[PDB]
Parts: C-alpha cells; structure tokens; sequence
C-alpha cells in the first residue's frame, strides 16, 4: 500500500461541488485528514476498550488522577460578544428553506445541523455548505413553486454548525483507501469557506460537538481547531465550540473536557434521548440497570436531575454556559389549539431556568415566543445565569448519576417505540432526518433510544408490567402488527409507495442482533448513495 497524503473522491463534480471542494478548501481539509485521522482512529479503539472495561463489571465513575484539574480554580479562555446571550436556540437541517426560517425565527442561535436531523447523502451534506455560506454572507434566498421568496430579515441569528460525531465515515472522500472522518469534513469546509466573513462581521467560526466520550477527544478537537486557527494565522480561541454531554461515560469528564478544549469551548449541553440511550449502550450488561419505558424516563428523575445539577454547577465554576434541553412539539397554526402543549412547554422551560440554565432549545419556530418569555421572566435583565454556581448542592455522586430511575415497561410503551422507530427510519433512508411523527420533530437520537431499550429487555429476558416475557420474537410479532397501524394512520398511497418495508428490515436487524450496535446510522448509511 502507498504511503499517500492524498485524498480521493468517489463523485463527478458538478457545479456545486467546483463551489466548495475548491483546491485550496480541499488542500486544507486533506491536511487535516492526514494529520489527525490517525489519532481519531486510536480514540474509536480507546472507546472499545473502555467500554469492554465497564463491560467487565466495573462501573464508570470521576477520575483520580485529574483530581488537581477538578479542585483548582481556573475558568474557560471566554465567550465572544454575540454569545453572551443564547436564551434560546433553535436547531434544525441544513436543507435552505429551513435555513433561512431557522436564522428569521425569534430566537438568539440557529444551530444548522449536519449530525443527527440530517441523513447525509452527499448531495445534502454539500448543499448544505453552500446554503450555510449564502447564509453567512447574507444573501440566501429561496422561492417556492407557488412563487412565495424567502429571505433573511435583519439582524438574523447567530450561526452555530454542528458537525458529525467522531464514529462516522464520510464515505465519499477516502485516505488511504478508508472513508475520512465525516467530523473532520463538516469542520473543515464551514470553518474555511466562512471563518473570514463571520470574523469581520463581529460574529466567529462556532461549532457544535456531539456524542463526547473523553477528555482526551476533547483534546483532540482542540487541536484540530488550533491547527486550523494557526494554518490561517488566527489568534487562539477564534475557534468556539458548544459541547454536549450526551453520554455516559462523558458525565464523569465535563471538567476536564472544559479544561482540555478551554481555550475554545463555550459552554456544555444537557439533553435527553442521546444520553439514555448512552446509558443502555454503556451497561448494557448489567441486570440492575434496566430502564423502563423511555417515555417515563423523564429528566426530573433522580439520576437526569443530578446529571443536569452537576453540568450546570461544573458550567459555571469555569464560566461556560450550561444549556438545558429539547422542547420539540410541532404547533398548531392557530394557537387555539396549542395551550396543552405551550403549557408543558413553559413547565419544562421553567424547570431548566430555575436549576439554572443559561438556554435551551427549541426545534419549530412557533415555540420561540413562549420559550424566550419563560427566560425572558426568570432573567430579568441579566443575559444568562452564569452567576447562579448551586454552591448549596451537596455532591454529585457516581452512586446518583447511575441509579436507575422507577417506572413500568410497557406494552404500549414498546408498540410505540416500534411506530416512532420504524416511521424515523423510513424518512431518514429516504433523505429526510429531521421528521414530523406524532406532533414531534424527531431526529436520529429517538430511533436510537426506542431500539436500544427493546434490546436492553430482550437481553436481560424482562417482562412487560403484563407479564409477557419480551423476546426476538415477541418483538417481530409487534412489529407486523404496527407496521398494518402505521399502515392505517398514513393512508394507502403514503405507505406503499414508502419505503416502509426497507425500515422494518433495518429495525428488525438493529433491534434482534445479538450484539448491541452502537449507532443505527451506520448501517442506515449503507443505504443512501
Ligand atoms: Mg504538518
Ligand atoms: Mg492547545
Ligand atoms: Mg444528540
């Protein structure tokens, strides 16, 4: 084999690619690929050591050595201007539509997203980074068929890009025979073909990092992004990434992820699906640690309310923002309609702002009202809560961010799981990640907790709350029997000309493995182009 420092491309340019795999954007992000590809590939190996670790019987708790980093005082190198406020932000696809509504909604941050609510076909993640630099530089647009033009209003919101998780193979662009990291793809092109404009315009290159398991992949990040930063003689910490703590094993580490990428890191996320799903893939092994229907595995349970404590007082102590999580109901046009969902959604806000949350999210434009009023209220006149350091909480324990929280698995719980799962899969197979089921805007994370928990009982052969012992077949039963629901629900036109038989393989092959997979998406990927 060659000792090449080259990439390859597996598809004909057309006339978008010529506009962003320009030589010099491709020089740099060949760069990139070669000088830290290999590292990323040895922190994927660490991942299946550690994790065999905890499959072994010891459980995950704070680090020893790296007590002096978590007793010391110190705090992140700081926050730009135009991220001292981010009371809400709402995240959502790269398609351009999307784009233009996301930045013209009454919210501080559009965070455009190129991981989870997308399903990254090639041409969607390249008309992505030419809708994001239309949008930087002020001029995207779009036009219906029905002739209605779309464009940014003034003063738009910021712009955050959030890039692939570090498991993913952009399989399109190869080293060395081997797809380069989807992560580094996403980095490289958004921060070279707009670092310039954001810069001038008193904004910056801002990123989102998702699915963190280390300090030590927070270390790497932080050298990708000096390297960048040097290779176009930027001051360090030009570069600012939002981080979220959306794993297990990452609960343990926010105060050395926080030192470790201190000079560009923001601020730390709380969520919700990404993190118990984390939590069944991490024990996984262990009988104890089963969780009941994921519906009811709400964050004001004990084990996510100390996860949420924790983030926001480690947040704080180093002057990071600690963001909460995701309202994402789809309203009615008339607002008539909508008090019981606007009233779960200030309960839920008003949880958040009172722990102390500097923001939160929202996924649909017609929740940023209601949102922006509920830390509107709680904020007074403060920008954000970085002062509120919850220094009258007692520790946070391994013991507590571990225990399994009460509740029932359910029949019903699982049949919707099955709805939910197979619907995500069969518009994201189709292009689409970012889908509509139920009266919610679901992206990858809810398929992935709806198949994990049905694994995690099949595994530990558990009962449903009515006695039935759940099992592989038990499950292939459920699902024929909600495929004829969906069926129903959708019409026949909808469905048969779907590719609803395709999902069901998919949540047949991922749900009744013997081996928990770690991301649904990969083998998803194997389906698009
Ligand atoms: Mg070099
Ligand atoms: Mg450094
Ligand atoms: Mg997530």
């Amino acid at each position: 084999a060659t000792t090449t420092d080259e990439l390859a491309f597996t598809r004909p340019y057309g006339e978008q690619e010529k506009q962003i795999l320009t030589a010099e954007a491709v020089e740099f992000l060949t760069e990139l690929v070669t000088h830290f590809t290999p590292q990323r590939n040895k922190l994927l190996a660490a991942r299946i050591q550690q994790q065999q670790d905890i499959d072994n019987g010891t459980l995950p708790d704070f680090i020893s050595e790296t007590a002096s980093i978590r007793d010391a005082d110190w705090k992140i190198r700081g926050i730009p201007a135009d991220l001292e406020d981010r009371r809400v932000e709402i995240t959502g696809p790269v398609e351009r539509k999307m784009v233009i509504n996301a930045l013209n909604a009454n919210v501080k941050v559009f965070m455009a997203d190129f991981e989870d609510s997308l399903a990254p076909d090639w041409n969607k993640v390249i008309d992505g980074q030419i809708n994001l630099r239309d949008a930087v530089n002020g001029t995207i647009s779009y036009t219906n068929e029905a002739g209605k033009i779309y464009q940014l209003k003034p003063n738009p919101a910021v712009l955050i890009c959030r890039v692939r998780g570090l498991h993913l193979p952009e399989k399109h662009v190869t080293w060395r025979g081997e797809a380069i990291p989807g992560s580094l793809f996403d980095f490289a092109l958004y921060f070279f073909h707009n670092y310039q404009a954001l810069l001038a315009k008193g904004s910056g290159p801002y990123f989102y990092l998702p699915k963190t398991q280390s300090w030590q992949e927070a270390a790497w990040w932080s050298e990708v992004f000096s390297y960048a930063e040097d290779r176009f003689n930027l001051p360090r910490g030009t570069i600012k990434a939002t981080l979220l703590i959306e794993t297990l094993p990452a609960v343990f580490q926010m105060d050395e992820i926080l030192h470790a990428l201190r000079d560009h890191i923001v601020g730390l996320n709380c969520g919700r699906w990404d993190y118990i799903f984390s939590y069944i893939k991490t024990l996984k092994n262990y009988p104890d640690r089963v969780l009941p229907d994921r519906q009811a595995v709400t964050m004001d349970k004990p084990f996510l309310n100390a996860y949420s404590r924790l983030l926001i007082k480690t947040c704080h102590k180093r002057g990071a923002f600690a963001m909460g999580g995701m309202a994402a109901f789809i309203p009615s046009k008339d607002e008539e309609h909508n008090n019981q969902v606007l009233n779960k959604v200030k309960a839920d806000k008003s949880l958040e702002a009172n722990n102390g949350h500097d923001g939160t999210w929202i996924a649909h434009p017609g929740l940023a009202d209601t949102a922006m009023a509920v830390f509107n209220d709680i904020l007074g006149s403060r920008k954000n809560q970085l002062e509120v350091m919850r220094e009258q909480d007692a520790p946070i324990t391994a013991d507590q961010l571990l225990a399994p929280c009460d509740g029932e698995r359910t029949e019903e719980g699982m049949r919707a799981n099955i709805r939910v799962a197979v619907q995500y899969i069969e518009a994201w197979i189709s292009g689409n990640g970012c889908v509509p089921i139920y009266g919610l805007m679901e992206d990858a994370a809810t398929a992935e907790i709806s198949r994990t928990s049905i694994w995690q009982w099949i595994h530990h052969q558990k009962t449903l709350s009515n006695g039935k012992p759940v099992t592989k077949a038990l499950f292939r039963q459920m699902l024929g029997e909600e495929m004829k629901v969906i069926a129903s629900e959708l019409g026949e036109e909808r469905f048969s000309q779907g590719r609803f038989d395709d999902a069901a393989r998919l949540m047949e092959q991922i749900t009744t493995s013997d081996e928990l997979i770690d991301f649904l998406t990969l083998p998803g990927y194997r389906l698009l182009a």
